[PDB]
């Protein structure tokens, strides 16, 4: 197993995946890791093994489709990754936690979004489609450019919007295109 945290890079109180290499702060990983369950499979792994039993799984889809699904197990796990995958950059610091805004002529907007809402929010169960994450995934970044304006801190949220959109593309195999 590996001695550093897969999210955030830092060693501390780990839990290790029995079926990877990988390893986990109890908070880092979504879910958060399980009280018992031996032996324990990361969310890593979960996606691996739906993508196995079903290998047209991963044949594209129009984005269109995707989000019209229903928040049934495997596509409430699949978010759930997504979101992790967003942690697992550094740069999601910015965006993780209740922002305020005060900024000489930017006003903040109407609706905030975090990410640390986007994971209590899908711990709650309380997105009945993937449309309903991925509308607040993308709120956090759009809440950002506006807010920012020409300020080239603007640009962080071009960069973790980008992550965001590189594995929703991945983990819901979404068709390529030009
Ligand atoms: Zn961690
Ligand atoms: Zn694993
Ligand atoms: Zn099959």
């Amino acid at each position: 197993n590996s001695n550093i945290c897969e999210v955030c890079n830092k060693w501390g109180r780990l839990f290790c995946c029995d079926t990877c290499p990988r390893s986990f702060h109890e908070h880092c990983h979504i879910p958060s890791v399980e009280a018992n369950k031996n032996p324990w499979s990361c969310i890593f792994c979960r996606i691996k093994t739906i993508q196995e039993r079903c290998p047209e799984s991963q044949s594209g889809h129009q984005e269109s489709e995707v989000l019209m699904r229903q928040m049934l197990p495997e596509e409430q796990l699949k978010c759930e990754f997504l979101l992790l995958k967003v942690y697992c950059d550094s740069k999601s610091c910015f965006f993780a936690s209740e922002p305020y805004y005060n900024r000489e002529g930017s006003q903040g907007p109407q609706k905030p979004m975090w990410l640390n809402k986007v994971k209590t929010s899908l711990n709650e169960q309380m997105y009945t489609r993937v449309e309903g994450f991925v509308q607040d995934m993308r709120l956090i970044f759009h809440n950002h450019k506006e807010f920012y304006r020409e300020d080239k801190f603007t640009r962080l949220g071009i960069q973790v919007q980008d992550i965001f959109e590189k594995n929703f593309r991945n983990i819901f195999a979404i068709q390529e295109t030009s």
